[PDB]
DNA sequence: TCCACATTTGAAAGGCAAATGGA
DNA sequence: ATCCATTTGCCTTTCAAATGTGG
């Protein structure tokens, strides 16, 4: 009642501004990195502008985007030349074949140990912390429904 | 053979994804480093569609040589490719108009399909868009009709 | 230059789940 | 290291902007 009033107001303000200045959602997210050392994918930026993020997350992100706006209203060009060194935030994509191998291994063994994870990692050309996290999420998909 | 191309194209496209993923590059990344290598950036959508043989056969083949070369490059120089950006370009803007404008552009429809120089002037400055955009818009809208 | 109509091409948003943070 | 929740982005895809060609 209090937040989603002023948040809904800001979302409209960021979209119009973004479009006025001819920026795309990726651009903004990518320039957030240039300005603040903390880059953001267009997905994030679209969810912000659409209010699909949780309230805390909107609130955590408002100060960055507020800061972005007030930068764009003056030196718009030196942004359009600074963005287009990484604090990226990777997300591993795994090959359909490799994601299925891991599937086979699960459901016959839902909670492997570190001694399994290691062989599986080098076997499929993956880092170990990937396979490890993979299993935990796969388990969480189980307990989901 | 008409299908002998699609055999070679499907094999390349499979190699391209295989290479892209193992080397850890996203599709945005690839499309951007064509910008870097040939002078024209391509979007993730373009690369995604290329990887899925989603494009027309003619289109696939214009792109293929660029993508082949990217594979050829990315096997070795990997460090200096990701060290560039995370130079432009030139490529490739697309005006995303606001919803209010589009609707108030749709109003002249189905009022008048073929505005002519006079109407194209007024609407451009009023809605704060180049007069090129408006002409194009009214053309595109006309084609959606006949479709 | 304009127009038809064919064709290339990308911003944005949905699906799902990878990575992260807290206990 | 786990489980659990929550943050977050890759890939996808729709719809149309832009661009190409021939009149």
């Amino acid at each position: 009642k209090a937040l989603q009033k002023e948040l809904e107001q800001f979302a409209k303000l960021l979209k119009q501004k973004r479009i006025t200045l001819g920026y795309t959602q990726a651009d903004v997210g990518l320039t957030l990195g240039v300005l603040f050392g903390k880059v953001f994918s267009q997905t994030t930026i679209s969810r912000f502008e659409a209010l699909q993020l949780s309230l805390k997350n909107m609130s955590k992100l408002r100060p960055l985007l507020e800061k972005w706006v007030e930068e764009a209203d003056n030196n718009e060009n030196l942004q359009e030349i600074s963005k287009s060194q990484a604090r990226k935030r990777k997300r591993t994509s795994i090959e359909n074949r490799v994601r299925w191998s891991l599937e086979t291994m699960f459901l016959k063994s839902p909670k492997p140990s570190l001694q399994q994870i290691t062989h599986i990692a080098n076997q499929l050309g993956l880092e170990k912390d990937v396979v490890r996290v993979w299993f935990s999420n796969r388990r969480q998909k189980g307990k989901r429904s």
